[PDB]
């Protein structure tokens, strides 16, 4: 019914093989996930699918590959792009050339905690007030208002977001840099949709089950699925607290 392709075509760090195993498994409950490899990375393969996932690409896209992605969305397909700390510079890709055409860009930075949590490494950030659009929901040393859901954002980068895109998740107040977009989307009635997340690790085998990460996961695939019922809150979209 809903077909999801997990790409391995650009050396993705997170795939069915390694990184997104539990994610792949949990998507079978409601969707039909598959892989797409380098030889199969074409418009014909994509046209039969509904959601394309790029789980941390580590190689450059050619100009025809970028046109292909644009065509896919234009014909109603959805794209979920997940990046990581260091952005595209460290990863060795050029996906921002696609993303900036839709008002989005992955930054070359790394989100870290500014407060103490015992069991987290500094780049594993607990975010309790980072919900920018409510449609997502609907002393010791160093120890709608955007709350309502808590998640862990491990080893991620921030995003630069402008119209026509809309930011939906932020780094929250106890991270550096604070209150910067960490998740964003693009949509147009009659066409496909794009979602960008600055972290692959937040959906990996360790973190998908922690806090409410899988609820964030639930939101994004419901948002990206064909004829989605998800509508962004318009107040939050026009005036996001970020």
């Amino acid at each position: 019914e809903v077909r999801i392709l997990f790409s391995t075509a650009k050396g993705e760090s997170h795939t069915h093989k390694a990184g997104f195993k539990q994610l792949f498994r949990r998507l079978r409950s409601t969707y039909r996930p598959d892989k797409v490899d380098k030889d199969d990375f074409t418009l014909d393969t994509l046209r039969s699918a509904h959601i394309l996932v790029l789980g941390g690409p580590k190689e450059k896209f050619t100009a025809p590959e970028v046109d292909m992605l644009k065509k896919f969305v234009k014909n109603g397909g959805s794209i979920l792009i997940l990046m990581s700390e260091g952005g595209e510079e460290k990863a060795g890709t050029n996906i921002n050339y696609f993303l900036e055409q839709f008002g989005m860009s992955v930054n070359n930075d790394a989100v870290v905690r500014t407060t103490h949590y015992k069991y987290l490494h500094p780049k594993e950030v607990l975010i309790s007030d980072g919900i920018l659009n409510r449609a997502v929901i609907t002393d010791e040393f160093r120890v709608f208002d955007g709350t309502g859901l808590e998640y862990v954002f491990p080893f991620g980068a921030t995003l630069s977001v402008q119209k026509p895109a809309v930011p939906v998740l932020s780094s929250g107040k106890i991270a550096y840099p604070m209150n910067r977009p960490v998740g964003a989307v693009w949509a147009q009635p009659g066409y496909g949709r794009i979602a960008v997340l600055g972290s692959c690790a937040m959906f990996d085998d360790k973190w998908l089950d922690k806090e409410e990460n899988s609820k964030i996961m639930d939101f994004f695939f419901k948002f990206l699925e064909p004829h989605s019922k998800i509508q962004l809150n318009d107040i939050d979209a026009e005036e996001p607290d970020v």
